[PDB]
């Protein structure tokens, strides 16, 4: 119950909410029916529109106006945003050349620059050099402060999804809002856009920003507007905020535009009728600037102009429907669009089988336009499966395409040319960033990077300490001029042993065979050198990794490689080589082709045995460091040790072989030489961090060796590539990649052809950040470098997409 029989005099838009049956006057009250009966009256005035003319100047001030144009209205805080332009002779904020703002020109009072964070929904990246004639506030924006090419929104590329994401830094996962439409089956709850339920507290986790703010003493405006308070009104709310007095004021506010998404999902990406948004969107800017001129305030503000996701052209006949797929239709409820989450329609129904559902979904049709996963199957790069609310079955679609369950979905419910939702990476789903103000850098370019990077920024710019978030704190330091934030990189907390030669060959009963007994101390003073680490500056260089948490392993020197051995999973948690340029691939000899060699530095019972593998009929394995690429025939043998062997389903090892024998070379090529470093990730949780012992659920038949879910390789170079990767003074390149490690390619529909046919392609979708694997694996890479620490977090986060260019 609200008695709206209250009164909004004095109270319009007031910050600190009032709980019922009093009614309401903050700008979130139209949304739950609630204001008091003269909120429309007082509040949302708007005689005589939004901008003075010549005869206004003056004016003897009328409350009634929606802004004023009085003597006195400065100091109300409430002219319209023109009033100094046409009553007192001076230029538009975006007619005024820009003059770099070294420090934060504020008026007495104000304690730290105020962050207006100024939000546009559907603003793909490319409207910023498309639309730019028309956009001429946002442009001089964009070419004065600090802005990227383009900013990745996370998955689902859905609003709420994005804006949560902005709000706290967390993956969706983490946060709870993992798409647009949700059912809670702890809560047997549904969220959706229309309705009520979506605004119960339990829907959002973690610590947006504005609580992040308060919790710290820093006062916040309130981020959410009611979709019928206009523009105008939004604006001049805040400017009005920013006139209170200075312990009253907030220090970080929100805009929000539902333009240019609205149009854009009715006329489509660039439809013609998107001209006049981008204009509209414009003039709210040059509003905004225009007011911060008038209050002294715009050498004060950081100003950050932020997209959530971009815009895809998307037509009903480009739908596939399920009933074309599944018998069984009925049988299940599907969350449809541009993604696909299916679920049983009833959880008393005891027929119901995901996997025959996959199967009927799986490499049906030629073009097929969607592809079914199990959650734990997705490119680890979405970090979308650790919520009880994401589906268990899961369809990415490709763009420009609709999933539905049966056709009546899609006439009972064409309408529209544009839809987002699409897979991350897609580059008509990519956004815009845009930071201007005193923190922020002069006429500055910053590559590509995650939304998830900018609450750590915006706490940085308000001088809060971030909660506890998927940000990497530091990476975006380069956007700032002043308020970097300088971590220290993490202490190690395993430190390795480093053995030598121990164990007899007999002491070894593994029923691996070698034929190496075939035999001078040039060459075997030689041998002892490189396997004591006098070749470790070539194949090892950016240092060790650090491994942090509490495990034993061993460091193994080679000729060709360098080893982290784990005495705890049997395996290398890493292996380290470098390949030249000139390097060159051979093949396996025939009489080494099942070699399997103990490793006399390593105890049998710290080692795999080749009799698990040969009874497990399903499990074979292959290696780390590949044979064919050994310096030497003589360094070829050091290739087989048990100690570089892995578990690998015959399926994977098609991948894995052409990765090592065709790509590796081909990258160093490319490249000019690349740095290697492979390992397992166990993540069998699905949580995108490193499981403890006890979390593995598959073992090599009758043994204790772990079956690794994942296969990770950091492939690294010379930025400058005229530089070779193992002599490079300068910036690094890097490109990495998780590979699902499947005991079938089901996953890649032309896998019966060629592995030059189908293989890059998958390991494209599985692309990753260094920082993915940091997290998969407890390692911390790149330790020893002449560079910056901020540049390498930023290196870290890098994410290689093979889109074409925006
Ligand atoms: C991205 O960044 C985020 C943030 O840093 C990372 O997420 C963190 O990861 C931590 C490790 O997984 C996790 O720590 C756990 O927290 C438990 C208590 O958490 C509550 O309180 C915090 C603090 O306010 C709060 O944030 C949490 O909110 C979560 O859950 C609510 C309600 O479900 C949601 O509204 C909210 O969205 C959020 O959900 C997300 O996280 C949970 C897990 O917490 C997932 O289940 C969800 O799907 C969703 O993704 C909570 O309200 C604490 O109890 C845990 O401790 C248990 O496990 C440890 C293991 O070391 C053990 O030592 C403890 O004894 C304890 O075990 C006992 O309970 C077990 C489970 O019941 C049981 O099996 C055992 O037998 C024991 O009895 C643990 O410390 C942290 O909470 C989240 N934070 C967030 C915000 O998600 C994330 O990992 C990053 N991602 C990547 C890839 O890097
Ligand atoms: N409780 C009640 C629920 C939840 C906490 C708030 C989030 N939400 C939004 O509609 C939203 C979410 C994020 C943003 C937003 C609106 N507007 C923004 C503007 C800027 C940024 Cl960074 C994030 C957001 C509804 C309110
Ligand atoms: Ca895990
Ligand atoms: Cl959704
Ligand atoms: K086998
Ligand atoms: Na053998
Ligand atoms: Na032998
Ligand atoms: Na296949
Ligand atoms: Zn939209």
């Amino acid at each position: 119950w609200t008695a709206t029989s209250g009164s909004c005099k004095g109270r319009c838009f007031e910050l600190q909410e009032v709980g019922p049956p009093d009614c309401r006057c903050d700008n979130l009250c139209k949304s739950y029916s609630s204001c008091c009966h003269d909120f429309d009256e007082l509040c949302l005035k708007t005689a005589r529109g939004w901008e003075c003319t010549k005869d206004r100047c003056g004016e003897v001030r009328n409350e009634e106006n929606a802004c004023h144009c009085s003597e006195d209205c400065l100091s109300r805080g409430d002219c319209c945003t023109n009033y100094q332009v046409v009553c007192k002779g001076e230029s538009h904020w975006v007619d005024d050349d820009c003059e770099e703002i070294k420090v934060p020109e504020c008026p007495a009072g104000f304690v730290r620059p105020p962050l207006i964070i100024f939000s546009v929904d559907g603003f793909r990246a490319s409207y910023m050099k498309k639309g730019s004639k028309v956009m001429p506030n946002i442009e001089k924006l964009r070419s004065c402060g600090t802005h990227a090419p383009y900013m990745r929104p996370v998955y689902p590329t859905k609003t709420f999804p994005n804006l949560y994401t902005l709000a706290t830094g967390l993956y969706p996962e983490s946060h709870g809002i993992v798409g647009n439409s949700m059912y809670d089956p702890v809560f047997d709850a549904s969220f959706h856009l229309r309705g009520r339920e979506k605004f119960n507290h339990r829907w959002w986790g973690g610590q947006p920003l504005w609580i992040t703010a308060t919790k710290q003493g820093v006062r916040a405006g309130t981020f959410f507007w009611s979709v019928s308070i206009p523009h105008e009104r939004r604006i001049l709310t805040i400017l009005q905020w920013l006139s209170l007095p200075d312990n009253e004021r907030p220090s970080v506010y929100a805009f929000y535009s539902e333009q240019p998404d609205f149009s854009g999902h009715k006329y489509g990406p660039f439809g013609p009728e998107m001209t006049n948004p981008l204009r509209e969107i414009d003039k709210t800017v040059g509003q905004l600037m225009d007011g911060l001129k008038q209050l002294r305030l715009h050498r004060c503000v950081n100003v950050i102009f932020v997209g959530d996701h971009g815009m895809e052209d998307v037509t009903c006949d480009r739908t596939e429907f399920l009933s074309n797929y599944l018998t069984n239709v009925d049988d299940i409820t599907l969350v449809p669009g541009t993604l696909g989450r299916i679920r049983a329609k009833s959880i008393n129904n005891s027929k119901y089988d995901p996997k025959t559902i996959i199967a009927a979904l799986t490499c049906k049709k030629p073009d097929q336009h969607f592809k079914p996963y199990m959650k734990q199957h997705l490119p680890k790069r979405l970090h979308y499966a650790n919520n009880r609310r994401i589906e268990d079955i899961h369809l990415l679609v490709d763009r420009r395409w609709h999933v539905a369950r049966k056709p009546l979905d899609v006439y009972k419910k064409c309408f529209f040319q544009g839809d987002h939702g699409f897979d991350n990476k897609v580059n008509s789903m990519q956004t815009v960033f845009v930071g201007y103000g005193p923190t922020f850098k002069y006429r500055t370019k910053v590559p590509p990077f995650e939304n998830i990077e900018l609450y750590n920024v915006m706490c940085d710019l308000l001088g809060l300490k971030p909660a506890p978030n998927n940000g990497t704190h530091g990476s975006l330091n380069h956007l700032l001029r002043t308020n970097t934030f300088r971590p220290t990189m993490p202490d190690e907390v395993s430190r390795p042993n480093y053995p030598g030669i121990m164990y007899l060959q007999s002491e070894f009963d593994l029923g691996c065979t070698c034929d190496d007994k075939v035999e001078n101390k040039l060459e075997e003073l030689n041998k002892r050198l490189h396997t004591k680490g006098s070749t470790k500056e070539r194949h090892l260089l950016y240092g060790r990794p650090a491994v942090l948490y509490r495990t034993s392993y061993d460091i193994l020197y080679h000729t060709d490689f360098e080893s982290g051995y784990s005495e705890i999973f049997l395996m290398p948690l890493w292996t380290s080589y470098t390949i030249s340029k000139q390097a060159e691939v051979s093949s396996i000899p025939e009489h080494l082709t099942n070699c399997v060699r103990p490793d006399v530095r390593v105890s049998p019972g710290f080692s795999q045995n080749c009799l698990a593998y040969k009874n497990d009929k399903q499990m074979s394995y292959g290696f780390l460091f590949p044979p064919y690429l050994s310096s030497s025939p003589e360094a070829k043998y050091d290739a087989f040790l048990v100690t570089n062997m892995v578990p690998m389903y015959p399926a994977f090892k098609r991948v894995w072989a052409y990765f090592q024998r065709v790509l590796v070379k081909k990258y160093a090529s490319e490249r000019n030489g690349v740095n290697v470093i492979s390992g397992p990730i166990f993540d069998y949780n699905y949580d995108g961090l490193r499981d403890t012992e006890d979390e593995i659920k598959q073992y090599v038949e009758g043994s204790s060796i772990p079956v690794p879910t994942h296969y990770y390789s950091i492939i690294t170079s010379c930025l400058d590539f005229t530089q070779p990767a193992d002599k490079c003074d300068g910036p690094l390149s890097v490109s990495s990649f998780i590979l699902p490690h499947r005991p079938d390619n089901d996953e890649s529909c032309n896998s019966s052809e060629d592995e030059s046919k189908w293989v890059e392609e998958l390991m494209k979708m599985h692309t990753a950040r260094v920082r993915d694997i940091e997290h998969l694996t407890g390692l911390d890479f790149y330790r020893k470098t002449s560079r910056s620490y901020s540049e390498i977090l930023t290196l870290k986060t890098y994410l290689h997409t093979y889109e074409s260019e925006i």
